């Protein structure tokens, strides 16, 4: 069942979401960029084909649904998402909200104006497509800027009006989740509607269990990110960090071992094009992780099983938690 | 004729440009914004109708051509420009380049990459439309940021490869034109291919004649901008300044009186929608200047005539200078 989630191909039953990656991208870009300069990615056709191959690989590994958390300012192209979703037979949930690169036409807006924008994308549809967002993505990088405070409040308001969940980018090492939580709660948003993302970028379990104890979903969503072996590459070092995937994966077990199995969401933060960072970062990433969005089911899940995590628990994390999170509530 | 300029409706003879406003906008926005949130402007249809009425008014006052200097990051919508150009029977020259709000997908690019982007828009067409840019717009606001240095170099390179002119946003009070000139000349660009814009935002004739003596076009392009009478409106004060239109217009006469009649370009920097600033700034502007893009021919040109500027000189400034500037050279 009955409960429904909006995808780029229309409504689906919550129970058909199945194994769901909750923080992913088809393409990390900027508003209007794919339209104005598709050759940056070879071509739009090349980008789409690459995404379809990647999604088919994830599907073969058991992934049924991804949540593409690309906002307006990540250059979300909902037609692209629909095309690749259809071709790969993988459900894609699209996002509204704002990441940390909003243009002036967004930065000048009030909380009321931002709320109306997020509601448009959830309730009416994105652009002129009728495709509705199933999640609201927001971001801080350290202490929230004044504008980011408005974005988080607008996200809370839009979530409260629609039941659609909120998911966040954090600077995990700066413990952004604490302020994000304070702002969301100041708007009366339930922690169960919120995922504090990039939380596997830190090993601070005091911070992570603090959030989980409050009922937040903890997004351990950068599983394959490691610059181990690439320390000479400064841009890769800065973005990927120096912790292994096994170290990140251990956080899943750490939270389960501390009673928080129902508070965990697991993902890759992968993409098939990436224009908002250094040129050729996509080639570096594809070398680090050729499995792409199949990495979680192929490497992380078996690692956890071998460490003694029961299959029912792993099913709970990868199927039940996303279903509960995405189901408008 | 023989010489041709690209417009949003295709090629036109340079000699048909006629009375040309060289720094104008249909809509001041952000990449992807009109597509994602047209209701911000009432609707796309309302925006277009308003622009057509405004352009018809300018046309009735003798304006034949405007140069819409909206870049990618000003949210240039070339289909919108074509629609309103066709309906109003006013030629519109579109722009490539970058203003001061580029997203990360632009900010991360090298001079070589930016050059390729500007050349795409000039030589191939904007997005998938085949509409070609006839000018390159760039911006500093004080000393150039490192990225802005690259943008100015890329603009110079694209201009050199295509003959298409470069036009700039400055913070005039900070005399940005001097550094902009230094950067352009460092790339071997001819000053005659360059307009240093917003130059009527200052009365520093040492600065202005310094540029004109070097062969730069001096863009006196904010003619109707004044917050006189609106001093209680902080956002209007900051954007419009406290100098009268007559004070701005006097700069046209000052430069003519100093032998620089052939170095002057005159415009309004007007628009019919404006999302990159405070909400309702468009209503404030329409109250200050209901004549819109007819203000120059209706008010400025007669003011100059009454101050003794001969009609042939005024024709030279409003017709001959833009023709020479826009003609690829
Ligand atoms: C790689 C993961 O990034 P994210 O999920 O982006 C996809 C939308 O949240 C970058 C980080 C820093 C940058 O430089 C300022 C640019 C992009
Ligand atoms: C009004 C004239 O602006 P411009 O021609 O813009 C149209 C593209 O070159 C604004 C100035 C400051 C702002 O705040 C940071 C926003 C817009
Ligand atoms: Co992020
Ligand atoms: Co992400
Ligand atoms: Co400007
Ligand atoms: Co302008």
């Amino acid at each position: 069942t009955g409960d429904l989630i909006n995808t780029v191909r229309g409504p689906i039953p919550v129970s058909e979401a199945g194994f769901t990656l909750t923080h992913e991208h088809i393409c990390g870009s900027s508003a209007g960029f794919l339209r104005a300069w598709p050759e940056f990615f070879g071509s739009r056709k090349a980008l789409a084909e690459k995404a379809v191959r990647g999604l088919r690989h994830a599907r073969s590994a058991g992934v049924q649904t991804i949540v593409d958390v690309s906002t307006f300012d990540i250059g979300r192209d909902v037609r692209l998402l629909a095309e690749v979703s259809r071709a790969a037979d993988v459900h894609i949930v699209a996002a509204t909200g704002l990441w940390f690169d909003p243009p002036l036409s967004m930065r000048m807006r009030s909380v009321e104006e931002l709320t109306q924008f997020f509601l448009r994308e959830i309730q009416h549809g994105i652009e002129d497509t009728g495709i509705r967002a199933g999640i609201i993505k927001v971001a801080t990088t350290g202490k929230a800027t004044p504008f980011q405070e408005l974005v988080l409040k607008a996200a809370a308001r839009a979530s409260l009006a629609t039941g659609v969940p909120v998911t966040t980018h954090t600077s995990a090492s700066q413990r952004d989740g604490e302020q994000q939580a304070a702002i969301f709660e100041s708007e009366g948003l339930s922690p169960s509607r919120v995922c504090i993302g990039h939380s596997d970028d830190t090993d601070d379990l005091s911070y992570l269990t603090g959030l989980a104890a409050r009922g937040y979903l903890v997004g351990l969503d950068r599983m394959p990110f490691s610059a181990i072996g690439l320390e000479g590459n400064a841009s890769a070092l800065a973005l990927f960090g120096t912790r292994s995937w096994q170290t990140r994966a251990l956080l899943i077990k750490a939270l389960i071992d501390r009673g928080y199995k129902d508070r965990i969401l697991v993902s890759h933060d992968w993409l098939f094009g990436f224009s908002s960072y250094v040129t050729n970062i996509m080639d570096v990433m594809d070398r680090i992780n050729p499995d792409g969005m199949a990495f979680v089911p192929l490497r992380v899940i078996p690692f956890l099983r071998e460490k003694g995590v029961p299959p029912e628990t792993l099913a709970g994390v990868t199927v039940a938690n996303p279903a509960r999170f995405l189901s408008p509530t």
